[PDB]
């Protein structure tokens, strides 16, 4: 327990040695947040090998490397406003939460994942993480517009929703490719400008369903 922690903070400071975690925020976020806290006792063993793992209902949890590029990506400031498609376990929307310091709106469509992240959220003591059921290709108009929109399964455009729901300035971190498992890494920029991608190379990340996802 302390021993999972003990083994956690060797991950954090092997992401920092690496160049991955690269700024104080997102490793005060990792050290707050150990991604044990997100998985099912059975994988809490390998909570801290860098890799994926399996969470309820066919999905995954991301590996701690891709989690904490996009965040150093979104380059997240206290009082922004984030938007979070693909709950999963809770864990990265409970991240962002501890950087921003404010309500982070995440959703999740499948019902068994939303009551899962739920309790996970819960029992870290988690409050300013909001789960939603439903289709987040759709984005959340209620608290739109956001700062940053992290999208946490692959897609086979960039939804239009998504970019509409960005404030001019902000920016869509998102997978997209025409495989539903195999992606491209996109951050999207919403410039005064226009449209400006970086493509961060490939990735593989379960599938965005429905309705500006796929079918
Ligand atoms: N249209 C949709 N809206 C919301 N969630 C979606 C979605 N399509 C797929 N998902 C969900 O995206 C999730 C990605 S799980 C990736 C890990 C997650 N961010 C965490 O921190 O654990 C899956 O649980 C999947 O069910």
């Amino acid at each position: 327990e302390k021993e999972l922690y003990e083994k956690w903070m060797r991950t954090v400071e092997m992401l920092k040695a690496e160049g991955i975690i690269r700024s104080k925020e997102v490793e005060r976020a990792f050290l707050k947040y150990p991604r044990y806290l997100s998985v099912e006792d059975k994988y809490k063993k390998y909570a801290h090998i860098d890799e994926p793992l399996p969470i309820p209902a066919g999905q995954t949890v991301s590996a701690p490397h891709m989690v904490a590029i996009m965040l150093e990506i979104a380059n997240l400031k206290p009082g922004m406003n984030i938007l979070e498609v693909g709950t999963g376990s809770g864990w990265n929307a409970a991240l962002i939460s501890e950087i921003v310091k404010t309500d982070v709106y995440t959703i999740e469509r499948i019902p068994e994942l939303v009551e899962f992240a739920k309790r996970n959220l819960e029992r870290a003591g988690v409050k300013n993480v909001h789960v939603i059921l439903g289709d987040g290709s759709k984005g959340f108009p209620p608290k739109a517009p956001y700062d940053v929109i992290i999208v946490t399964a692959g897609a086979p455009k960039i939804p239009e929703p998504l970019i509409e729901q960005l404030k001019i300035g902000g920016k869509l971190i998102i997978p997209v490719g025409s495989y539903h498992l195999w992606q491209e890494l996109l951050e999207v920029r919403k410039t005064k400008d226009g449209i400006k991608i970086k493509n961060h190379g490939g990735v593989a990340f379960v599938p965005l369903i429905g309705e500006y996802g796929w079918k």
